[PDB]
């Protein structure tokens, strides 16, 4: 189990573009194209990432290298993030894979407005944290996958993804 395997169990593949639990334009393995909700401008935007006139579909490859794109910039966000690099550092391996998680899929910002749930994070505090990342829209909005997420911080298993 590893981050590639554990984003493609929350995200699914999709080959053609759909409408995110937010209503928003993506297409592959979680890949946003657009607040807008113009379909032209969604199409628009998928034929700029992809490099081809799509027609609103793409292959398994070209999802897959969307993905690969966005698990590194995921990475890299969390690594220049002055209030993220430092909770990233203190973390085991498995740990890390539930912050890269949160990211990839709330932005660096969202993320890092989590100030409370951080600091525990940080002091090693799993049983607090968990609780107080529970209070949170994404918990209310997203139930069953945030459960998973936080199962993973607080006991630093793949427990909930097997
Ligand atoms: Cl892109
Ligand atoms: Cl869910």
């Amino acid at each position: 189990m590893n981050i590639f395997e554990m984003l493609r169990i929350d995200e699914g593949l999709r080959l053609k573009i759909y409408k995110d639990t937010e209503g928003y334009y993506t297409i592959g393995i979680g890949h946003l194209l657009t607040k807008s909700p113009s379909l032209n401008a969604a199409k628009s935007e998928l034929d700029k990432a992809i490099g081809r006139n799509t027609n609103g579909v793409i292959t398994k490859d070209e999802a897959e290298k969307l993905f690969n794109q966005d698990v590194d910039a995921a990475v890299r966000g969390i690594l220049r993030n002055a209030k993220l690099k430092p909770v990233y550092d203190s973390l085991d391996a498995v740990r890390r894979a539930a912050l890269i998680n949160a990211v990839f899929q709330m932005g660096e910002t969202g993320v890092a407005g989590f100030t409370n749930s951080l600091r525990m994070l940080q002091q090693k505090r799993w049983d607090e944290a968990a609780v107080n990342l529970a209070k949170s829209r994404w918990y209310n909005q997203t139930p069953n996958r945030a459960k998973r997420v936080i199962t993973t911080f607080r006991t630093g298993t793949w427990d909930a993804y097997k």
